[PDB]
């Protein structure tokens, strides 16, 4: 199936947050309106957190993730979960080889702000 992608409220301010836990230099690029409106990188096995951003959720709410390593997309898995229906995570963990850790990049997303 499709991963990396949240329908969230339209319009509305999100965090966006990336940990690096491999080898190999990871991009992680934020899509709003379809297109890059963040991109993180670093190299870490200690899960640095190389960038963070509050962002908003665009037209249509729909906020994608993705992530290379030396230009080649990683597989990517995901899921939204929502405390006491008020507090919303949108997660992401991603590999970029073979040991099928899906940590090398991870990715969280959080709304409401404020
Ligand atoms: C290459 O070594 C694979 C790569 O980096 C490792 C240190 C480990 O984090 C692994 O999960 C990652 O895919
Ligand atoms: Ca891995
Ligand atoms: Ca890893
Ligand atoms: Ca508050």
């Amino acid at each position: 199936a499709t991963q990396g992608v949240f329908t969230l409220p339209a319009n509305t301010r999100f965090g966006v947050t990336a940990f690096a836990n491999s080898s190999g230099t990871q991009t992680v690029n934020v899509l709003v309106n379809n297109e890059t409106a963040a991109t993180f990188s670093g190299q870490s096995t200690n899960n640095a957190v190389i960038g963070t951003q509050v962002l908003n959720s665009g037209s249509s709410g729909k906020v994608q993730v993705q992530v290379s390593v030396n230009g080649r997309p990683s597989d990517l898995v995901s899921a939204q979960v929502i405390l006491t229906n008020e507090l919303n995570f949108a997660l992401v963990g991603s590999e970029d080889g073979t040991d099928n850790d899906y940590n090398d990049a991870v990715v969280v997303i959080n709304w409401p702000l404020g």
